[PDB]
DNA sequence: AGATCATGTGTGCC
DNA sequence: GGGCACACATGATCT
């Protein structure tokens, strides 16, 4: 556990910490609600903190999960409406 | 710089660290690709998910979902136009 | 070795 | 006479 060796942890662990920061920033940058903002932290006029990015990430996913429910509902409504038109048209002469 | 206010600074930092871990765990819990796994870290609540894994997956899963909406949009357009084209018959 | 996560610190902004 | 985020540098553990 010499002087060479503690410099080798503080190389490894610094990387762990900017590795986390960059993943947090990448996540911020695909969320259109917060993508443009500057950050409280070193990635490598309001500053976004790690908590807020992580909170918004969860909300932004609920939003996309919601939208998928709405899309699978929209689809069913439209397929349903196509069905009723095809029936009405098939059975009018009858 | 003193025993009682040392003590307090840590009390604080522990809470900050558990807030970040709980937020990461929530982000995990909403991503069905990873939601039911174990965690490498303490939440304030056989191999364990790590922080960066949850972060990478959250980005993977948001791209997936954004990409699917484009497919959903197309499915909707194809249907709306199939309706257009039945109704112009009357 | 190398990654990871937990613990104390010191710093700087509100 | 305060809390906060964040960075840093260690210690402990696991592959």
């Amino acid at each position: 556990l010499t002087p060479f060796q503690k410099q080798a942890h503080n190389k490894i662990e610094k990387r762990y910490r900017i590795n986390i920061n960059t993943k947090i920033a990448r996540l911020q940058q695909i969320i259109p609600w917060v993508a443009s903002e500057q950050t409280a932290f070193e990635v490598g006029s309001t500053k976004l903190n790690k908590s807020m990015i992580l909170e918004k990430a969860v909300d932004y996913i609920l939003y996309l999960q919601n939208n998928e429910r709405l899309y699978e509902m929209e689809v069913q409504r439209l397929k349903s409406e196509i069905d009723t038109l095809k029936q009405d048209q098939k059975l009018e002469h009858h």
